């Protein structure tokens, strides 16, 4: 199974409302070198923090797993 398994990905920073991100569905398996590119401020650092759990997720089905 993919280690980074995200279905909803409704990331947010404000504890009440204000979703910082939504509709994020990524399934990245282990040993998959995936470089991320994008525009300035287009949910890069926020996505990285949400991957480690540093960002509040409102509606997201995440099942973290390893080998
Ligand atoms: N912990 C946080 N709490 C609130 N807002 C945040 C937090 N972390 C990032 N943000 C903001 O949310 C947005 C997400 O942008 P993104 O994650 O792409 O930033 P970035 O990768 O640091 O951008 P840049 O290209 O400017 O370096 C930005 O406006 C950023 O300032």
């Amino acid at each position: 199974n993919f280690c980074v398994q995200i279905i909803g990905g409704f990331f947010t920073w404000t504890p009440d409302g204000i979703p910082t991100l939504s509709n994020i569905t990524i399934r990245i398996p282990r040993g998959q070198l995936t470089m991320i590119v994008g525009q300035v401020g287009c949910g890069k650092s926020s996505l990285l923090l949400a991957t480690l759990g540093e960002m509040q997720k409102v509606s997201g089905a995440v099942f973290w797993n390893s080998n």
